[PDB]
């Protein structure tokens, strides 16, 4: 069901660390943040 690019207690995280700092994501290896955040990594 999932293993590559999906960690966590079960499966609900595309490891935002490697490539980003905060925010969310729905696909493997991606970066999704708000508009206030600048840059792909979406940091402060």
């Amino acid at each position: 069901r999932c293993q590559y690019g999906w960690q966590g207690l079960y499966c609900d995280k595309c490891i935002p660390h490697p490539g980003c700092v905060h925010g969310i994501c729905n696909e493997p290896w991606q970066c999704l943040c708000e508009t206030n955040w600048g840059g792909q990594l979406c940091d402060k």
